[PDB]
């Protein structure tokens, strides 16, 4: 009968407070596409549930001196999550340490900047330094540059290392700041970039994908609900369902 | 020594294909592409032998409606017959209920093959009329799609197709293509298969976009250990680039 405890975090269009004068309470405070599909998961499923916010407004990444995980990732680890209900990377360092269901969503790692410009490929800002460029802090992407082995890639890593305290931000939505206030290049999910690119018409993704995920719903290790939520995931998509949900919630001359 | 695991797979350009040679092959040494290429890596990642070994009945897999029996790879997981299967098998939500698979090694869609040269331009248009005959491989993922299909468009096309399925529903891929070059007829083809084929032939092309989305799993009776072990490698694989230059070698108009 126990409702479950789901972790998630803000981040627009997938999880966001509703605008309303009315003040509002539990689970009606929020709305988006991972509240769509929680929703639609809790139907199928048959639970209840209770949304919170992850206390340290984190994704999840580990402590390379420590050894210790922080974000949603650490919520799960230490059992004070059921579900991690977000756009939560599937990577090979979390699968290690939690669960996740299979992809409801597909993407990759590109760059978010101004249009107009000779950029055209990480390998363009790898080469130089006039253009900042940077990530989330503790999030899939930083820990995608900080692993690479990929010339390229590890470049970069040592540029936003020692560039860290003015170039990884806190959320996509600071990044997006950055490049709108500054010249700088935001290393940003696709699905993401497709979402901001609609709404702000001088903004663009430069080069393609650098890497492919996807992002599923994080249970701790061993959750009987990760392959129930796959195969409630795997009939929203052919119902066309999830595709919907994505129309919704993603909606320049 | 371990016992070496049984691998079923199945005849499919360019994921597995016999090596041309003049010279008599044996054993795995006859097989080559991105799957015989992936099951490599991953013998190698989790540490197993393996033989390959061609799926007996020729199928993917589908379930029969008066005897509720599966066949295919499918059947040949459910039968313990085989312990891995290494092939473009499309993880779905009715196999998902039957057998394990991995979390994705590529992510693709169903879509139209057709000749150059044409108005029609979506699922729609084809359904809507019935001199271009249309359809697909009979007991594999894409004629499941349509069968359980409750959508408007698709479900029309599914009767379409049942009612024409001697001369519609083919064995292959091959003989889909060799239908579309010989004959007034539109072959629904997962996208990754038709990228491959229309670099290739220059008189065909894509109609429309992607009906669906879904990835390709290597499957595991439900149950087995190697599930998630391969799972894990296959994001180590994506995440150092090795699935993309794998995709690159084997599709490289
Ligand atoms: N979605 C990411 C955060 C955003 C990013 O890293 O670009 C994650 O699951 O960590
Ligand atoms: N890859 C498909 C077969 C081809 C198709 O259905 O289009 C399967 O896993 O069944
Ligand atoms: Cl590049
Ligand atoms: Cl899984
Ligand atoms: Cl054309
Ligand atoms: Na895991
Ligand atoms: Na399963």
């Amino acid at each position: 009968n126990r409702s479950l405890i789901v972790t998630t975090i803000l981040e627009e269009p997938y999880v966001l407070f509703k605008k309303s004068d009315k003040p509002l309470y539990g689970n009606d405070r929020f709305e988006g596409y991972c509240i769509d599909l929680l929703r639609e998961l809790s139907t199928i499923l048959g639970f209840t549930y209770e949304i919170r916010l992850v206390e340290d407004g984190k994704y999840g990444a580990q402590d390379d001196v420590n050894g210790q995980w922080n974000g949603m990732v650490r919520e799960l680890i230490d059992h004070k999550a059921d579900l991690a209900v977000a756009p939560l990377a599937i990577t090979y360092v979390r699968e290690k340490v939690i669960d996740f269901s299979k992809p409801f969503m597909t993407l990759g790692i590109s760059i978010l900047y101004r249009k107009g410009t000779p950029i055209d490929s990480a390998d363009d800002l790898a080469k130089q330094t006039k253009i900042e460029y940077g990530a989330v802090e503790d999030g899939a992407t930083m820990t995608f540059f900080k692993r690479s082995k990929i010339s390229t890639y590890d470049k970069m890593w040592a540029f936003m290392s020692s560039r860290r305290q003015s170039v990884l931000v806190k959320s996509n939505e600071e990044g997006i700041q950055r490049v709108l206030t500054s010249d700088y290049a935001f290393l940003m999910e696709s699905t993401t970039i497709e979402f901001v690119t609609q709404r702000n018409c001088n903004l663009t993704q430069i080069g393609g994908l650098i890497d492919s995920k996807g992002y599923g719903v994080g249970t701790p290790m061993g959750s009987p609900y990760r392959d129930k939520i796959t195969i409630a995931i795997l009939q929203l998509q052919e119902e066309g369902k999830l595709h919907m949900m994505k129309e919704k919630w993603w909606r320049c001359p």
